[PDB]
């Protein structure tokens, strides 16, 4: 399946489980650090890679929810692409009349300023990333006329860099596969409102390999673009890098808040 049990429940009884969602590029292996600053015997379960858009990927995640949790209370995290995931979770949850009592958004932040949606930024848009590729493998990526597939872009890059002669694992070709198609579904996402109570852990800037990949994550607003979508938003200062957010010690801060919110629901049963 694509569920990986980090903290498994009790048989019956205990807390009330978080759900979080994979990063573009990795499992929810990364949320142990979180799992370490929730309150002893939180059960927590990983919802891993699936393909589509952000929307069919939350068509194959909700019944799986429902399957687990059934009416709620649900507890929805994610960083980073994962924060899209549960976000969007949230809203299919909430029109099947479940219970979403939290929503939490580790720096899960939106470009500061449009993004053009023309055939030139296509071309501008795979040429950062074929530069994010040189420095990252120390390779030369040919020119690439290009009217074809997201998979068949990053497969241009990607076979260049083996075709060029050196050697990287396979494991990590395929997390920069995966990573790059996870980024498009990102982007090519149809944000819907959400009327539920959403806690967005903001960072203070993104990290300078998102920023080269896309250059308008330089500026960010506020409320991250979220107010938009979002009447019921609280926003949470964590400082440092996107890159960062996931771990220690900056993940004391989303977990000391994320503690708190779990006590409360916990006093609702
Ligand atoms: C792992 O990737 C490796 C890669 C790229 N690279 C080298 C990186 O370093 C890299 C780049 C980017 C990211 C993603 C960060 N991120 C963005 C968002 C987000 C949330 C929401 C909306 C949003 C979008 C909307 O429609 C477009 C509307 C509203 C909306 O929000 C209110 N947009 C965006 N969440 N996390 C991570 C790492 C080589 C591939």
């Amino acid at each position: 399946g694509f569920v990986r049990t980090l903290r498994a429940r009790p048989e019956a009884g205990g807390k009330v489980p978080v759900f979080v969602f994979h990063p573009a590029g990795g499992s929810t292996v990364v949320y142990e650090p979180l799992l370490g600053r929730l309150p002893a015997d939180t059960p927590m379960y990983g919802f891993e890679r699936v393909e589509g858009s952000i929307e069919e990927r939350a068509q194959q995640y909700v019944p799986k929810l429902i399957e687990m949790q059934g009416d709620g209370p649900y507890v929805l995290v994610g960083w980073s692409l994962g924060g899209v995931l549960a976000y969007a979770c949230a809203i299919g949850l909430r029109r099947l009349g479940k219970d979403v009592r939290f929503v939490g958004l580790i720096d899960a932040v939106r470009a500061g300023e449009e993004i053009p949606q023309t055939k030139e930024e296509i071309r501008k848009r795979w040429d950062r990333y074929a530069a994010f590729a040189e420095k990252t493998f120390n390779v030369t990526i040919p020119a690439i006329l290009e009217e074809l597939d997201d998979e068949g872009q990053v497969r241009f890059v990607l076979d260049a860099v083996s075709q060029s002669g050196v050697q990287i694992p396979a494991g990590i070709i395929e997390h920069q596969r995966t990573s790059y198609l996870d980024n498009r579904a990102i982007d090519t996402a149809q944000i819907q409102p959400y009327d539920g109570h959403v806690t967005l852990y903001m960072a203070d800037r993104y990290h300078d390999d998102a920023i080269m990949f896309e250059p308008r994550y330089a500026v960010r607003q506020p409320d991250g673009g979220w107010g938009e979508y979002v009447s019921d938003l609280e926003v949470v200062p964590i400082g440092g890098e996107h890159i960062q957010a996931i771990d220690e010690p900056i993940i004391a801060k989303v977990g000391e808040h994320m503690s708190r919110a779990l006590g409360q629901i916990e006093a609702d049963r």
